């Protein structure tokens, strides 16, 4: 976030085999409720990630012939979709940030208009909702459907907030209600996303909020995702990287946002917690 | 015995790698696939942890299609009915390709199937004629078979090299079971595609490529070779991870196993191997 997106886009590729199912499921249960043109238009995945959801999930489930464009702030990620979740003729994964200044100025803009536009769990690293909605209403055509998986509230927020307030850090963290999710504190989640977007142009089809358990299979594994998704190790230098993390990943079993549970087979799992508002508008 | 892959929490590790590769080879061939008017029940033999059925599989089916993947292991038979678990569509049961009593199996019974998948696996069953009469077997005249054979890799002969130590020869007197038989040879695709049309097949379409499992971290490479190696089940613990150990440093020797740098800096883990893709259908 803020300074670019997720770097290291190989730490995250280990919750692709969870990830890439959950939305998986999420996608199955609203995919009868879209509607589609009869000559197919570009689709567009903003915050892509490493190309997993895009690749994997997406592209299955479009239409022939339908071009797909997955954008992401972070370069990094941009590049290891290009090489490895690289498919040609269909999926073209490009650059941009979704609350840019010049939108009109970039290769996203002119791919379009677009038909259909998923943005998936990347809202919550956006402090300005309202902007990426307004972007996302240009970028679709009349009656143009989109597809939200916010992220409405999880322990990694409030263990930023915690940690925010140390000394230690505090100077790194002066922005932090900016790396947490505009929902965190809201009493009604699926209230206030329902009245931003019919704010903006759009009709709610359906808004719905869940918790979601990211599932896996190794112990480090569980630790080397929560890596990448840590958002302030850009900021902290090398002395006290390693120390930013343990303070992080204790105060989230004390928030109980990361869990351990038993297997079937007797083997360890691992698993995330936290609650996903999944939506449905339209553009008028 | 060999009851499959045990510790599916392991191979897992491969999914998010395995998942992509074998989506590309069924992009590759299906444009070739008849479908019937009536949708008829699809089987994935050897499924392992229902990665490639609840993600490549299902996704891409006719709708109103049925699928029905099977493993010989239990723990990956438990481990898809918890995870990669899709109700109304795929059923995950257990099954060995070269059962002797095929009709006494639920597999069967579900069927007869349209088509049957069978990804990465026949390199495990030593009797590959059997397990393609049986795959005869549960097929419908005109319906099609979808092989994904390993011909040869370099773990395989790891295990061969293996075997001679005397420190090990007591557990790996049977190493060519544990072996592709298209290992040694010279024509791969002339032997599967003999092998299928000896059984009432059409190949219809048969090729040999290099294959790369890719893993962005140090240990889920390791971690998900340990689960790929068929010869630890016999070992006890005091010489399990020395077994291991020799295991993966012949494997660098033979060069099966690689690793690379990425376009970001980060470190790139390889596994390397042959793979023989065919496309048949049933007179
Ligand atoms: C935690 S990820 C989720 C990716 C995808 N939804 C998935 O589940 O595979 C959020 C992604 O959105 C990107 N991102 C963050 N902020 C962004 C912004 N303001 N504009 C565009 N992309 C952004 C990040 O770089 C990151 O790759
Ligand atoms: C390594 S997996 C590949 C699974 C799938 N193709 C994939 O790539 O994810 C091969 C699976 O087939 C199972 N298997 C091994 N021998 C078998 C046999 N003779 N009959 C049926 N299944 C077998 C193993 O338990 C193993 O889980
Ligand atoms: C048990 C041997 C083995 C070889 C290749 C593969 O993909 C899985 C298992």
């Amino acid at each position: 976030e803020a300074y670019r997106g997720i770097d290291k886009p190989h730490l995250y590729t280990l919750g692709c085999c969870s990830l890439t199912a959950m939305a998986s499921a999420q996608l199955d249960a609203l995919w009868s409720q879209l509607s589609w043109p009869q000559t197919p238009l570009p689709v567009l995945d903003i915050g892509c990630g490493p190309g997993d959801i895009a690749r994997k999930v997406l592209a299955p489930r479009l239409p022939a012939g339908t071009r797909l464009v997955a954008c992401d702030i972070s370069p990094e990620m941009v590049d290891f979709c290009r090489q490895h979740n690289a498919l040609p003729g269909t999926i073209t994964y490009e650059l941009l940030d979704v609350v840019e200044p010049r939108l009109e100025d970039t290769v996203v803009w002119r791919n379009g208009p677009f038909g259909k536009v998923f943005c998936m769990l990347m809202l919550h690293l956006v402090p300005d909702n309202r902007l990426a909605v307004k972007n996302i209403h240009k970028l679709l055509v009349p009656g143009g459907e989109a597809v939200f998986s916010v992220i409405a509230n999880m322990a990694l927020c409030d263990a930023y907030e915690e940690m925010a307030k140390e000394p230690r850090w505090a100077l790194y963290m002066q922005d932090v209600e900016k790396f947490v999710s505009p929902y965190q504190h809201s009493e009604d989640p699926v209230g206030e996303f329902r009245l931003l977007l019919e704010s903006e142009g759009f009709q709610v089809l359906r808004c719905d909020l869940g918790p979601q358990k990211v599932f896996f299979p190794t112990a480090e594994t569980h630790r080397e995702f929560l890596k990448s998704v840590c958002a302030f190790l850009y900021r902290i230098p090398e002395e006290q990287k390693d120390d930013f993390f343990d303070d992080w990943l204790q105060r989230l079993e004390k928030l109980k946002g990361t869990s351990q549970g038993v297997g079937r087979n007797g083997e360890a799992e691992y698993y995330i917690h936290l609650s996903v508002i999944t939506a449905l508008a339209r553009k008028f």
